[PDB]
């Protein structure tokens, strides 16, 4: 049933993050079935010494992964498992590739990577649009009264339920602090907060006062990050961007102005969070080239 896809996962080898590609910026997932993502997903844990330091049984992340995976099964594809599965590979290839992951705790990369995985497993519970199709980021904004949301509380269900604790290694201080982090890194997954508090952020860098040690700087950094990694489609290599866009027309659910609504999206938020990102950490430019050149293949087809 689904004892068989836990036996099988927890029995499989883990294959090397090279192998998998997961470090790169380019990192394709469709050849991947399903129990492959969830490999990848071991390994990201695995890389960044989270299964060591908070001494994670391997039976408990895989079951933990699974249980993640089957609640986002009745999501839009712009919230689905792969969609998280996605946010997390770029924050593992921003934490690796990108070195962020020298500048955080090990209880900030460990929050950082359960977010991306959680960060819409309640995409169903707080929205009654947007849950009929995928929906594209800016409609929000411009096309519903009511926002597109984000919650916590499916997450916080699934790390608590019995088999899956993956934080059961932490102490009690650590356990509070990482579910905190967990918390904003979520709610920082809506676009409204993020373009409440961009401006601050982009001040700060432009003034060159960006300071990460700072608590608050280092929350509304946590939060672009977030942001970043959720948007990170934007950036692919142009197949998979094309096709990705191509999904508010294209998605069966139980194109001809697409090229000005991206070319709209790169220049209203994707462009100067990437900028914003490759100052603060020089080596998540491929993020920023990706974004650049992907506006001008869909300018491109703009001017048809
Ligand atoms: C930060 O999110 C992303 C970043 C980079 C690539 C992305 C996404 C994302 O949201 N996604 C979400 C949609 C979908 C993806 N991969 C899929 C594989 C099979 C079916 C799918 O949708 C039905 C996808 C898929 N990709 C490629």
């Amino acid at each position: 049933e689904e004892t068989r896809e836990l036996q099988s996962l927890a029995a499989a080898v883990v294959p090397s993050a090279q192998t998998l590609k997961i470090t790169d910026f380019s990192f394709s997932d469709f050849e991947l079935s399903d129990l492959e993502t969830a490999l990848c997903t071991i390994r990201m844990f695995t890389d960044l010494n989270l299964v060591q330091n908070f001494q994670m049984k391997h039976e408990v992340l895989c079951r933990w992964i699974l249980s993640v995976k089957k609640n986002y099964r009745k999501n839009v594809a712009y919230h689905n498992w792969r969609h998280a599965f996605n946010t997390a590979q770029c924050m593992f290839a921003a934490l690796k590739a990108g070195k962020i992951q020298n500048k955080l705790t090990d209880l900030e990369i460990l929050a950082l990577l359960i977010a991306a995985l959680s960060h819409d497993l309640d995409h169903r519970g707080v929205n009654n649009s947007y849950i009929q199709r995928s929906e594209h980021p800016l409609a929000q904004l411009y096309c519903h009264s009511i926002m597109e949301h984000h919650h916590f509380d499916q997450c916080l269900m699934i790390l608590n339920s019995p088999g899956n604790q993956i934080l059961s290694g932490l102490s009690i201080e650590e356990y509070k602090t990482t579910l905190k982090i967990i918390k904003q890194a979520i709610l920082a997954t809506d676009l409204a907060l993020y373009i409440k508090r961009r401006g601050e952020f982009f001040e700060l860098i432009r003034k060159n006062q960006f300071n990460l040690e700072d608590p608050h700087q280092k929350e509304l950094f946590l939060a672009m990050l977030m942001t970043a990694c959720d948007l990170s489609a934007i950036t692919k290599p142009w197949p998979i961007q094309q096709r990705i866009a191509e999904l508010v027309a294209t998605e069966f659910f139980d194109k001809n102005k697409i090229p000005s609504m991206q070319v709209g999206f790169i220049d209203a938020i994707c462009l100067q969070l990437y900028e914003a990102l490759t100052h603060v950490s020089e080596d998540c430019f491929p993020l920023l080239d990706g974004c650049r050149k992907n506006r001008q293949k869909w300018q491109a087809l703009a001017e048809q």
